[PDB]
C-alpha cells in the first residue's frame, strides 16, 4: 500500500507531511524520498501496513493541498 | 549511510525527528519504521546520501536526547 506525494521542498515537506500523519494517528512502515534531479523538488513515497491508513493519509494530505497518487 | 534511532512513540517521534532534520536542513533518502511489537515503541532507521549528513543528524538528534547508533 503506497502513496506518492509531489513536493516542492523535500526537507520541509517531509516535516509537514509527517506532522499531518501524526495528527491523524496514521502509522507508516516506510518513507522514501525520490527525485529526478538534484535540488529541492521531489516525490515522497509513503508505505502503509493497511489500506485504511493509506486512504486516511490520502484524505488528510489532500485537505492540505498536496497533490497525491 | 544509516542511523538508527530508538523511539517511545513511533508516530509522534517520526514527526519530531523529521522536524529536527528540517531545522538543520538535512536531506535524507529513506526512513524505515521498525518495531519489536505492535504498540508505540520502535526504532527509526534513517538513510542518507552523504556521511556528513548522517553525522549532522546524529549530532542534532543526540542533542535532543535521542539514543542513536
Ligand atoms: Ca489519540
Ligand atoms: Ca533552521
Amino acid at each position: 500500500h503506497d502513496l506518492y506525494v509531489d513536493v516542492l521542498d523535500k526537507v520541509g515537506a517531509l516535516a509537514h507531511v509527517t506532522s499531518i500523519l501524526a495528527r491523524e494517528e496514521i502509522s507508516i512502515t516506510n518513507l522514501q524520498i525520490l527525485e529526478a534531479r538534484e535540488g529541492l523538488l521531489g516525490v515522497l513515497r509513503i508505505s502503509f501496513q493497511r489500506e485504511e491508513d493509506r486512504m486516511k493519509a490520502k484524505l488528510a494530505l489532500g485537505e492540505e493541498k498536496y497533490q497525491t497518487y
